[PDB]
């Protein structure tokens, strides 16, 4: 429903569309932070940092665990129904989320085991396997550094200097958990926290407990690119000191009929103004209807673009209109001195500010000049089959743009300054001539009977 | 002055209300930064690292030295004056600044005993108390390394490596100084650095030097959420290389009479589109008053939000109007396909677009129809004790909302699109009328004497 | 051609001016990022880890390899042609930066040479010289640790040990490999990446690396921290894995005719309400032509602001006026109640808002009284040699700024609110009004006849 032809008369002109993949989740896996390290072959060298280390702790995991106990106390089956009288006030997200919590919560034997199982590890990774149940991925912040340069280093340092050195790290280790889990985390119940937000709290890096979680394919680059391998909190241990979260690799599903649309613009020139069609960077098609995309949580991949997100929300009417021909609802503005999208090649022609710059035949060896009357320059193959744009010699083929129409063809729209300042200085000017004119506004049929 | 019944009506409640509470600063502390290490057991394997470690240090040092002098110059005793006239140009900011930095500094003697302490020192962190004065806390950001690293090492590496390894540490540590304290720190006069960005520069941790500042307590969580632990520069030594700060732990005043509103929305249905009023997530009100809250430095404690700035700023006449009652003074759009609140629980009730979303009453097994001249469905206990709404079951209590209201009895408000784009054409569109009918609008007294 | 006695009315000064200055490049120099280590000293411990670190990055590089021979392939000698038909869409940036990558290209027996040598070294920086041509840097990201830390402790630690340790560290030094060159860099023909950007990979400092590239001077500091280094990727090799890029150090040149001017402004009151001017922070001058001022790439120095973008945009005509003098023309807005720009000391006088301070003469011991008719009070020595303002005692030069006038001898501006929601619900009143007079709009011809 985008009238290309319309929009490349104001400099408008597609250079990429792509299919829209959104992301969802079935299977969900079980990953416990073992925040208290082995620490049986320092020989108590240690106790002193370990039991301010866990003080520390304590500040932070209690609020969460209460938290998480006030949602589930007003969960009961019904199925499993929710106390709302109880719960007095939830949005849709903290009741669905607190659903999940409710379901995929371990059992309470479930716990007793798997605490029992935590103490017997001294690895950084290690997969627990309890008899007929989901494999639980334990993960430990501090126990390479403890294994790898604590433990050969025995024989060589006091053990006053090996206190010293785990001390720091448990320090700086308890920051990252403060940063992740503390004050500044809003709802724990509804929280989704990125595989990548948790690098350092899995002992700085992920690629290992991606691989121990068998997530893996060639969609991973791509999802883990758009932050879509997200984990929730379910349980809280303040006793043994772990949190349990539960993970999911999502699944790639193409939405049918969506087109996303990358547009891309080049100046032109009224006189000696240089002009620039305001339009969206990407916008998305589905039959008739446009609407506008939001790139921020995507990545645009060769078979197309991943998003952990919605990314279409509505567009204006005024703006669709603009996309689908109107030029005069399209709004434009005046560019730098200094403006780099003077010409572009489309469909392989080039479609040129020859105004603002200079354009030469190669060919002939002859300089193209834009008509004051017209504000573009199209470039095929029929007048010159090699050109010389900005300095830059291109080779172009037969015509895929009509030749330039002259101004008086075209309707352009009303010129607009995007600045924060700019609009608001502006806005304000509008709505004081409005309250200015109030009693002719106020009196319209009493004007338009006579 | 919030009228919740009105506001209901187009689907925005109040999910929850807290105190707000401000930071003042009575008492400052000072805290030197030791730039040059302790090097004596190593040996002089460190000399060429350590000389341009040095050098490197004084091309950052040097221009705040004649930053903070620039200022001390014009502040003479009266109890003290500036002298404008020599310094021609300051802000207020800068102003009270440069006489805190005038009254709060160490005196020249104390200097010299100041860098006499300094270099007889060799810890990360250690407390300098003399006869009659305050305790300074000297941090050296490197020396943690020297003791715990090379030192034990010195009988088993080369010289040369000794001095390639504090080489790479010392690099490292004069990039951070410049991160903190080069030419993208304008205004070293009034510059406020919270004790989170000095955390490298004091070793990468910050929970030690708490410690020794005296700063615990029950609010410390919530004060250093909101970054309201701040330092200023008072002093810049480039004989010695240290930087003296002044840091103070603030103190939490709750403003009476200000209470800060959450609120949250749901989309309603006119005909087959779904609509949703626009609102800001926070408000605040001291008694008739409305006002925008900026949550940017704010930390929602359970006692309270905590702020480290001033959250409140004035809100426009007209959003205060809706605010109050005027449901046609309310901006509305559109909504994405998949829009996530489409129900909340309020007051033991649920309000729920019954039009996008599929109500049952799970009492009685039968669908709950939204007419077509309703927005919104009040579901309470009286009409249905137990009711699923998106595949959730909940229980809910007596009634506390009324019946919905038929849409010729509410006034609804403009659409909108709040994008930047669609403001920018929407505005131009608006002014173009604007400035086409200014004939008309000049001549308006003409116009109605008659 | 900013009229500064008409903006001093409504408490608006200039608190500094300076001289513009712009990057342009002449030189580039190649670095190339070797991303095999050399672990000959490490006796074959590390033989897994290797394979899966060469495994993870092959999934990265083949990627940017096939994006660098789709364009090179379709630029030949004319001296070089694009051939547009073949290419069919790209941007001007694109092209430009292709017929970069195609003249900055390493020939193919250069790459033979560079491939030979890189094998030969063991050192994380070192310059490869090549005879006949400019030097090549080369750097090793790992190389440190394996040189500093795992071949002294060969002797001491088990071969399963060393493995581990240096395989955490290629893990780590792959994820910034990914960070930088994975699917979140799209187009990387186009891509510059700043050295900031590069220092993880280049080993976790930029020092020794500029140093070796020999980028030093006094300009250094104000080009780095505006981002002024940049590199482009020009080779990628998946049989040797390592990486090319062309960095160029600018140089500085000052644009003849911009003066950059900051703005400060003051509050004033109208009867018990206090109101603020809304004017940007930057302002550019050329001439009598009015910029707007983008400081985001800028460095301020004291020699003039540096910038690595182009910071000047277009300022709208609105805007523009009330900066040449039309104060109706300017808009402003409430503060809050807490508002720190109350005085400003100016040309060695204050311009302060005493109807909201405490203003009196410390010479005389009166209190200064902000008339009603008044908005602003100018104080000079001729009326108080040494005032108080804020508590604050500031001795005050000669008189610079006349005595205020009355507020009916000023024309103010419209009241506006620069926030988001506040101008959607604002602008969508205003846009709801003019619709509501449509017709009558549309009528301008047979109202005026009448
Ligand atoms: C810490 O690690 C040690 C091993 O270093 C653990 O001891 C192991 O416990 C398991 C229990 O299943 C036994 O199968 C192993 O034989 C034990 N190994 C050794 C060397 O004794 C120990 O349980 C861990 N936890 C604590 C608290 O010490
Ligand atoms: C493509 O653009 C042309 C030129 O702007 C549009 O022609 C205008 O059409 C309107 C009616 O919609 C007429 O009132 C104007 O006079 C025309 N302007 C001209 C000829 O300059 C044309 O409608 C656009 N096409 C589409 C499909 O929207
Ligand atoms: C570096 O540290 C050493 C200690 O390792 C300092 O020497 C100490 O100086 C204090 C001065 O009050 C004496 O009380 C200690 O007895 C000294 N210790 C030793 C072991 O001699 C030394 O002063 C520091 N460096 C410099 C350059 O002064
Ligand atoms: C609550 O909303 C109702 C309905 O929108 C408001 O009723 C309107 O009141 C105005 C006068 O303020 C009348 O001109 C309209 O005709 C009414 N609209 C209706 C009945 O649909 C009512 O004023 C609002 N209450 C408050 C306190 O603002
Ligand atoms: C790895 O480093 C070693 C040295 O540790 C390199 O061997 C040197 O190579 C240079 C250049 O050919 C010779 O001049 C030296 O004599 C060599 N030294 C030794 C001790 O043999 C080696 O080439 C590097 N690369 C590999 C792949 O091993
Ligand atoms: C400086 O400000 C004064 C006061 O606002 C401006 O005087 C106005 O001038 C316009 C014409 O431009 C008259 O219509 C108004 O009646 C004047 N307003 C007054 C006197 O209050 C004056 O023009 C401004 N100077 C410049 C150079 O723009
Ligand atoms: C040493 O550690 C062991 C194992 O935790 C403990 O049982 C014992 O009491 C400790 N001895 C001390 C702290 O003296
Ligand atoms: C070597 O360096 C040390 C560093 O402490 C210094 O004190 C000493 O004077 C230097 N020279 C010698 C000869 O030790
Ligand atoms: C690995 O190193 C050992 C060191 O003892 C050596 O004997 C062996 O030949 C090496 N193997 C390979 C395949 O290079």
């Amino acid at each position: 429903q985008i009238h290309w032809g319309n929009l490349s008369k104001i400099g408008v002109v597609g250079i990429g569309s792509a299919s829209y993949k959104v992301m969802t989740r079935s299977s969900h896996q079980s990953l416990v932070i073992k925040l208290m390290p082995n620490i049986t072959l320092l020989n108590n060298c240690t106790r002193v940092e370990i039991a301010e280390y866990r003080r520390l702790l304590r500040t932070v995991l209690e609020p969460i665990r209460d938290a998480l106990n006030a949602m589930t106390q007003n969960i009961r089956p019904v199925g499993v129904v929710l106390a709302g009288a109880a719960l007095g006030v939830a949005t849709a997200a903290q009741i669905t989320a607190g659903i999940a919590l409710h379901q995929s919560m371990l059992n309470s034997q479930a716990i007793d085991n798997l605490r029992a199982s935590l103490e017997t590890t001294n690895q950084a990774i290690e997969a627990i396997r309890q008899a007929g149940q989901g494999m639980i991925l334990a993960v430990q912040g501090v126990q390479d550094y403890i294994n790898n340069e604590l433990i050969p280093s025995m024989n060589q340092l006091s053990c006053d200097l090996i206190g010293q050195k785990l001390g720091l790290k448990l320090l700086r280790y308890y920051t990252e958990i403060l940063s992740l889990f503390g004050p500044s985390l809003r709802d724990p119940i509804s929280a989704e926290i990125s595989i990548q937000a948790l690098s350092y709290a899995l002992g700085g890096d992920i690629n290992k407990v991606l691989e121990k979680l068998g997530y893996s394919g060639g969609d991973l680059l791509g999802i883990l690119e758009s932050r879509g391998i997200k984990a929730r909190i379910t349980h809280v241990d303040t006793e043994s000191y772990f949190i349990v979260l539960s993970i999911a690799y999502p699944t790639l599903s193409e939405i049918k009929g969506v087109i996303v649309h990358r547009l891309e613009g080049v100046s032109y020139n009224i006189g000696s103004q240089e002009w620039y069609t305001t339009v969206p960077k990407y916008v998305a098609t589905q039959g008739y209807l446009i609407s506008n995309f939001d790139e921020s949580s995507c990545t645009f991949m060769p078979e197309g673009t991943v998003c952990s997100q919605n990314a279409l929300y509505p567009m204006s009417p005024l703006l669709q209109e603009c996309l689908r021909g109107s030029t005069k609802s399209c709004a434009r503005t005046l560019v730098s001195g200094s403006f780099g999208n003077r010409f572009i090649l489309s469909q392989g022609n080039l479609i040129a500010n020859c105004a603002s710059i200079l354009c030469k035949c190669y060919t002939t060896g002859t300089i193209i000049n834009q008509d004051p009357d017209k504000i573009l320059t199209y470039i095929a193959a029929d007048h010159c089959p090699v050109v010389e744009v900005n300095g830059v010699t291109i080779q172009v083929g037969s015509r895929r743009y009509p030749d330039a129409v002259y101004l008086h063809r075209i309707d352009l729209g009303p010129p607009i300054s995007l600045g924060r300042l700019d609009v608001g200085t502006n806005l304000g000017n509008a709505i004081a001539k409005l309250e200015d004119a109030k009693e002719l506004l106020e009196s319209s049929d009493q004007i338009l009977r006579s």
